[PDB]
């Protein structure tokens, strides 16, 4: 139920501020000073002008590096999130991978759904689920996923536990 | 630290899935069945086809009313979401409100950050704080939001309880 760093990173739904306390709600005391996630009223940094951080909620970023929504965030000059334009990667796009976790598509477009995680997904959530390690002729993961005990690529402590082969491991 | 349910609405960063036990990861354990958040395998519904349902991650609803990124699901026909085209409201379009709290600029188009959130905002979680109830000529907050005892519209505990003069108001 926390968000923010008293919550793990964890995000308020429907866009709602996350307090400088790690609580959920709308309004001045959860949307202005101290605001870590959601529709914050102090606009979040991001991409170029920010070391390369992207924006939360899957906000989008401006040319200008800050993050929201609208023709000014997600039109022309949008660095990042759900940008209007089509974001190449894959082999198409020398090797690139998709922003926060999306999928490649075979024909190099980052989205979500079948047609970008089915089949061809070249990185990101894809969900082929192919085999990795031992088994796979030593195949590895795309996104540093760790490739768990059962050869399975995937994050979170049962995928990078011990027995984890490659990847992300915690061990 | 829980998703979900478990959570209370409460989201993944990074489009990470929620399980159906509340907890954030990548993988099948995660992305599978049960899946309430996320970068679900089997996409969320939404829209027309799921009794007008909005998308968690602030995902785009296709024509189709399936959650999702990428130009099938932003482009054309989108439903809910971050869509590539321009989302009409207030005044201008019937008093109409933004979806996921966003900002109903003072031209008639939903977004976050200053632009539609500032000056002239109609809707949604604008960050100008305009007083309501006794003190405001017993004006009333937009999208259902707690009118506070101090007189302030915000969402949660300390606007929704005790001295909640309209709106969402618990007690
Ligand atoms: C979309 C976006 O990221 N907006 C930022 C804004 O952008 C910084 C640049 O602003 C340009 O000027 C904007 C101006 O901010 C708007 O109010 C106006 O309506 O449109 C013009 C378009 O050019 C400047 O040209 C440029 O020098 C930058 O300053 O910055 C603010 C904070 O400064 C940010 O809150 C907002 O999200
Ligand atoms: C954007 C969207 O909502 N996609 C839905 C899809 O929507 C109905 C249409 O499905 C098309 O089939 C998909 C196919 O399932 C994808 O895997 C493939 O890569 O692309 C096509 C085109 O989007 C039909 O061709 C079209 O006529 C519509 O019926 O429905 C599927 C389930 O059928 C859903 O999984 C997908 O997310």
């Amino acid at each position: 139920q926390r968000c923010g760093e008293q919550g793990s990173g964890m995000e308020c739904p429907n866009n709602l501020c996350c307090s400088q306390y790690g609580y959920c709600g709308m309004g001045g005391d959860y949307c202005g000073k101290g605001c870590q996630n959601g529709a914050c009223w102090t606009s979040k940094r991001c991409g170029s002008q920010a070391g390369g951080k992207t924006c939360p909620n899957n906000h989008c970023c401006s040319q200008y590096g800050h993050c929201g929504f609208g023709a000014e965030y997600c039109g022309a000059g949008c660095q990042g999130g759900p940008c209007r334009a089509d974001i190449k990667c894959g082999s198409q796009a020398g090797g690139k991978l998709c922003p926060n976790n999306l999928c490649c598509s075979q024909w190099g477009y980052c989205g979500l759904g079948s047609e970008f995680c089915g089949e061809g997904c070249q990185n990101g959530a894809c969900s082929t689920d192919k085999p990795c390690g031992k088994d796979a002729g030593g195949r590895v993961c795309t996104n540093n996923y760790c490739c768990s005990k059962w050869g399975s690529c995937g994050i979170g402590p049962g995928y990078c536990g011990a027995g984890c082969q490659s990847g992300g491991c915690d061990g």
